[PDB]
């Protein structure tokens, strides 16, 4: 499942993914963490809350 990227969000710690409105984060799974998803960007995982974000259908 990939998501496209709807807002600007910024990394605060390494474990999380610096991301660009237009971005295509790929291979996106569900964390315990409510309002968090990880996935994959330009070669690098990382997680991100899913409100900047949208699924592809
Ligand atoms: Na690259």
């Amino acid at each position: 499942v990939d998501y496209i990227v709807e807002y600007d969000y910024d990394a605060v710690h390494d474990d999380e993914l610096t991301i660009r409105v237009g971005e295509i984060i790929r291979n996106v799974k569900k964390l315990q963490e409510e309002g968090w998803l990880e996935g994959e960007l330009n070669g690098r995982r990382g997680m991100f809350p899913d409100n900047f974000v949208k699924e592809i259908k």
